[PDB]
DNA sequence: AAGACGGGAC
DNA sequence: GCCAGCT
């Protein structure tokens, strides 16, 4: 594992690649950002922008989500995949911010977890994206990366990783960090075929190296 | 707690 | 013919 220092090091050197890095799922408003990510779940964010962007015009508040039968909303969000459970789960979720979240989205990270199909991940996201609540989202993107550099064990779970991070980035950062890294590895340290030959961490990346010999 | 859910880049 | 998080 690497030293604190070296992932302030790591981090701050994402920082430089990315300055401006972002939620990628594009939404106006908290309600629109809670369907996006549950749309989300395995699958890229630039698919969900290309489903929602007719997706949202149609359906604007909970109570149009749950206005059509089941069948309809499946195939409006068709291309999106895992889209059974998510179109059960996005009416039961709307249901539920109408019966007990007076209408609106819930600013609690363990409140939005109630919702069917919002994890903590998501939960995570969605406080600090659209309510400005602090919060690292551990994703395959954040969970990979952390993996490969060594900002913690490669067994550790999601959770851990959340919390490693935690300890170590100022509450003040972690969003913007947590974005930073999911640009480093959704463009740059890529599952599929990382570019480690021109990665400024290679020097410290146990990964980079093992991958530079094979 | 493994398994089930279901367009794009190689 | 691997990659994008509830029961
Ligand atoms: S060295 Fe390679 S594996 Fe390590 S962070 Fe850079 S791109 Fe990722
Ligand atoms: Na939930």
């Amino acid at each position: 594992m690497l030293t604190k220092q070296q992932i302030r090091y790591c981090l701050d050197e994402m920082a430089k690649m990315f300055p401006d890095a972002h939620c990628e799922l594009v939404h106006r408003n908290p309600f629109e950002l809670l369907i996006a990510v549950v749309l989300s779940a395995q699958c890229t964010d630039a698919l969900v922008n290309k489903v929602t962007k007719r997706l949202f015009e149609k359906y604007r508040t909970p109570h149009d989500y749950i206005a059509v039968p089941l069948e309809e909303l499946e195939q409006d969000i068709r291309s999106i995949g895992l889209y059974r459970n998510k179109a059960r789960n996005i009416q039961k979720l709307c249901a539920m911010l109408i019966d007990k979240y007076n209408g609106e989205v819930p600013r609690d990270r363990d409140e939005l977890m109630k919702l069917p199909g919002v994890g903590r991940k998501t939960a995570n996201v969605v406080v600090s994206t659209a309510f400005g609540v602090p919060a690292i989202a551990v994703d395959t993107h954040v969970e990979r990366v952390s993996k490969r550099l060594g900002f913690c064990r490669w067994d550790d779970s999601v959770l851990e990783v959340e919390k490693t991070l935690m300890k170590i980035i100022p509450k003040e950062e972690w969003s913007i960090t947590h974005h930073r890294m999911i640009f480093f590895g959704r463009y740059h340290c890529k599952a599929q075929s990382p570019q480690c030959p021109s990665c400024p961490l290679l020097h410290l990346c146990r990964e980079g190296k093992k991958r530079m010999r094979k």
